[PDB]
């Protein structure tokens, strides 16, 4: 059999206003963190409620931040919740897989900052004053995403790229570089694409915000946001939000040497699923099949399927929600690394959808890996909101053969939605979709890197994979504040035929699409079909298109 709850063990450090020193112990993890890119050490920082004095928390890889009231200004910290470049230089283009949730910040000096990248995100909290997203020296940076949180100063990006806010509330915007894009964001600008680079959707479709733990007294329980339609501002921000409230002895608590047969046991028994901060090896498929399970992670916990396996499959079933887990491929190709429902899925999950939240994917970086595809996406209705789906382009076992994986995410089912979608360097398309009415809003790519001539990525008549396909036989798409770069370093001669590519529909819809090319190496001839004007020179100038067809 099995058994609920249990120990969240020594990688979940638990702080309140004495426990001492706490400069002091958050420091420590920050100096074993800091540099650790491709460690497996994992951890997660949890404050219960209450205030906190002269505090620096400097989030280093793979730690967590996070305060255990209902809402975020239970937890304050006079001080800071901190993400900087120190240890390359002022780039934070390596600022990956950390977080913030639920927290309410008073910074020592007006303004946060949090200088990240790519699978950083920054949820429920409150900060009171301003927010810098740059690395001190304002160098390069690729972010980002935030969500149900209120800044009640501005936000900074100075030198982010690119960035995804939603349902949020904002005191000020300073700038966008390429693609800043809001959803259901009060404060927000008002759409003005391409000057300034502002893609701004008055609501979220549909979102339902990610699980949290919190303390109820004395007692550990996860919180379970409902759906809202047409999303805009905080969930949170006019008091007490609804919800479910399950205890930790309903979740099955996940350390670091469970088997997919005994977490499946678990699910097949009823129990939810706690992933505590730790490195899962599985020889199995983690199997969800019940409705309205949650497997939460904690401290970037991370799934490793062995054997070629697909490390996580979700059944035909409403409300699962899976979130902050990061799945990394091994060095036996997996054919697919997640799926969301079987081969032809053909019911309806309106009222209660299954969603991934914080679910990022790695293929190779911290020794080989391979998959085929990374993630499968089946059931309909299924809300994918935040995802960071990436094949390494540097780090260890990597290579155009070595980390091959050709395709990163396939959307199968129909009414699906992507709010922050961000996929980048496959060997062949990054993103396909050819289920019918489909929404994105915000898409990130980068191309592979590592191609070594042009030959390596003929696509038929075509130069190149698209990073975002719709397929021909699609009726109904749309897609909002969309951007592909390319930075081809083995093979500069290389010509990207386009970022985007679509049937010719009045149904199927883009906004504020553009493509990139850094530093010349390499260009584009187009951003979408044979449409939008190539990229030229070695000057970092995106080629836009506004409207399409
Ligand atoms: O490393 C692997 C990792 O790589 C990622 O891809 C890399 C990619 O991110 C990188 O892209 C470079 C790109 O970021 C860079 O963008 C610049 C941008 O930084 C610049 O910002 C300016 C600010 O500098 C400026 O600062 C102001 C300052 O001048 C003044 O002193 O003070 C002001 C405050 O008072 C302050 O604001 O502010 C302005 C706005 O006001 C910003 O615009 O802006 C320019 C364009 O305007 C923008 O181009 O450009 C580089 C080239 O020029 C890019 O190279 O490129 C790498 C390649 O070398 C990529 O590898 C992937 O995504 C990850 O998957 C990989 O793992
Ligand atoms: O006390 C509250 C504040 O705490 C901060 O956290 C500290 C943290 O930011 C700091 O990180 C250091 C990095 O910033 C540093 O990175 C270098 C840059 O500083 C530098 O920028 C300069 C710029 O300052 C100057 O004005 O102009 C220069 C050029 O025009 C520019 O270069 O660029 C460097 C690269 O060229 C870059 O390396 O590196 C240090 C060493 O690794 C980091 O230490 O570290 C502190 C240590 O404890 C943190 O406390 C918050 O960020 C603030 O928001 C808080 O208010």
């Amino acid at each position: 059999e099995v058994v609920g709850g249990g120990d969240l063990g020594p990688n979940v450090l638990v702080f309140d206003p004495s426990t001492p020193d706490i400069q002091g112990k958050v420091d420590e993890v920050f100096r074993k963190q800091e540099s650790n890119q491709f460690g497996t050490d994992r951890y997660a920082l949890m404050f219960k409620p209450g205030t906190y004095n002269d505090i620096n928390a400097q989030i280093g890889f793979y730690t967590s931040i996070a305060g255990l009231g209902l809402n975020p200004d239970d937890t304050t910290f006079n001080g800071d919740v901190t993400v900087d470049a120190g240890w390359f230089d002022g780039n934070a283009t390596q600022n990956f897989w950390r977080s913030a949730e639920n927290l309410a910040l008073n910074p020592v000096n007006g303004t946060n900052r949090w200088a990240v990248s790519q699978a950083a995100p920054f949820r429920r909290m409150h900060v009171k004053g301003g927010l810098n997203l740059a690395p001190d020296g304002y160098g390069w940076a690729s972010g980002g995403y935030i969500a149900d949180s209120k800044i009640d100063g501005e936000v900074g990006p100075y030198s982010q790229q690119q960035w995804y806010t939603r349902d949020s509330s904002v005191g000020g915007w300073g700038n966008g570089v390429w693609n800043m894009t809001f959803s259901g964001v009060e404060g927000a600008p008002a759409q003005s694409f391409p000057e300034p680079p502002y893609t701004t959707l008055e609501t979220t479709p549909v979102s339902r915000e990610k699980p949290f733990l919190y303390l109820d007294g004395d007692d550990y329980k996860v919180f379970v946001p409902a759906k809202r339609t047409n999303a805009r501002g905080t969930s949170w921000g006019n008091g007490t939000p609804e919800g479910e409230s399950l205890p930790l002895d309903q979740f099955y608590v996940v350390k670091p040497g469970a088997t997919a047969e005994t977490i499946n046991a678990a699910v097949d028994q009823g129990l939810h699923l706690l992933f505590t901060p730790g490195v899962y090896h599985v020889d199995q498929p983690i199997e969800i099949d019940r409705a309205n399970t949650v497997a939460l992670g904690l401290g970037l916990a991370t799934i490793i399927p062995d054997n070629g396996v697909t490390a996580l499959k979700v059944g035909d079933v409403d409300g699962v929600k899976v979130a902050g887990l990061l799945v990394d491929a091994g060095p036996v190709n997996s054919e697919t690394l997640v799926e969301v429902g079987s081969d032809g899925a053909s019911g309806d999950h309106a009222a209660n959808p299954t969603s991934l939240q914080d679910v990022f994917v790695r293929i190779g970086g911290a020794g080989p890996g391979k998959a085929t595809t990374s993630i499968v996406v089946n059931s309909n209705d299924t809300i994918i909101d935040h995802t960071w789906v990436w094949r390494a382009d540097h780090g260890e076992g990597v290579g155009w053969e070595t980390n091959r994986a050709d395709y990163g995410v396939h959307v199968k089912g129909d009414n699906v939605l992507a709010t922050g979608l961000f996929v980048e360097h496959f060997n062949k398309y990054d993103v396909q979709w050819s289920g019918e009415n489909g929404k994105t809003i915000f898409y990130q790519n980068a191309k592979a890197y590592d191609a070594p001539d042009q030959a390596a990525i003929q696509n038929g008549d075509i130069k190149g994979y698209a990073a975002y396909k719709v397929d021909d036989s699609v009726t109904t798409h749309e897609g909002w504040g969309m951007g592909s770069y390319c930075y081809f370093n083995v093979n500069p001669d290389i010509r990207q035929q386009h970022g985007f590519q679509a049937p010719v529909k009045p149904g199927v819809k883009f906004h504020d699409l553009l493509v990139v090319s850094l530093g010349g190496k390499g260009q584009y001839e187009h951003v979408i079909n044979d449409i939008g004007d190539p990229t030229s020179g070695d000057t970092t100038i995106p080629s836009q298109v506004v409207s399409f067809p």
